[PDB]
């Protein structure tokens, strides 16, 4: 059977396996973040990845994209859950797209008439999906920007 | 059988239906949008609208969603064909979400390695959907951030 979410381990990545992934269009992922861990000379190095994909993939595709000696399961948690895992030891390949947020626990509005058609900012967020407005609405360089509009307009 | 794309029409909508469909929880959608039509004298008013759900609804959850007099039936083409059908004369009554693109095309990079952490417009662009990405990097309101943001840096 075919999924979306997939988890993965690739250990001792050569400089050509990390390409490849770091490589891969990001026109394929609703979200992905590979992270290398295992530096120091006691463990393993290795990349620890999640891949949410824009349309169900059978587990032979995810092995083509991601690479041959790439240990692949099913995932399991939230997106969100994978995000913060693959991301524990502060140094990513890759990180592209969004987490899928399942359980919406959001402090935005779910109120069309809260979005001001004078908040670009706001304008940003409304206009594109639950998953993303969510990730958006805490992104440091939207709040860059937010930052600089507030400055001119002010 | 359920599914996430959905069409419908509602003719005379009161004041009260219109404010139902405005006040619907803008997390339902990945992508919604309700035209009001028939202004001019010859014709009958009503609403054109197209939803695309995050999740597969049916038709009953549907007619909960909006009203029960909505005429309901599901989407055939693009969620861009029917973004210009549902808009074509001029006066929304609620768009919120952004359109889901099947790749088509993008004239948009696919490799992660062009968006600079130096751009945080491409930052923003790279941190969301595929479909998300494409729809804001066209966006009017991103735009005005984007000047905002050369004005200070530049």
């Amino acid at each position: 059977q075919p999924h979306k979410r997939w988890v993965f381990t690739l250990n001792n990545p050569s400089e050509d396996e990390r390409k490849k992934i770091r490589d891969l269009p990001i026109s394929l992922f609703d979200y992905f973040i590979v992270g290398e861990e295992g530096n120091e000379e006691g463990r393993t190095p290795h990349l620890q990845g999640f891949a949410n994909f824009v349309k169900k993939q059978t587990f032979n595709k995810v092995k083509w994209y991601l690479g041959a000696r790439c240990h692949i399961e099913k995932a399991k948690g939230t997106d969100q859950q994978n995000k913060e895992y693959c991301s524990k030891e502060g140094n990513l390949l890759i990180e592209c797209g969004a987490p899928r947020s399942q359980g919406q626990r959001s402090d935005l509005s779910t109120a069309y008439s809260d979005y001001q058609q004078s908040d670009p900012v706001g304008m940003v967020l409304l206009n594109c999906c639950p998953s993303c407005r969510s990730s958006l609405s805490e992104d440091y360089f939207l709040g860059i920007l937010e930052e600089c509009y507030r400055t001119i307009h002010g």
